[PDB]
């Protein structure tokens, strides 16, 4: 069978300052 | 054969405090 | 057997402003 998906991608970056 | 490519990972936090 | 894991994910979008 074909592989599992692979790990998630790593969380972005934060938003820009306030 | 390989899984698929893991799904794009989660939005970043907000941004910080000005 | 199974194939293996998949290439990690893209990185995740940026945050909401802080």
């Amino acid at each position: 069978p074909p592989g599992p998906p692979g790990p998630t991608g790593p969380r972005g970056p934060p938003g820009p300052p306030g």
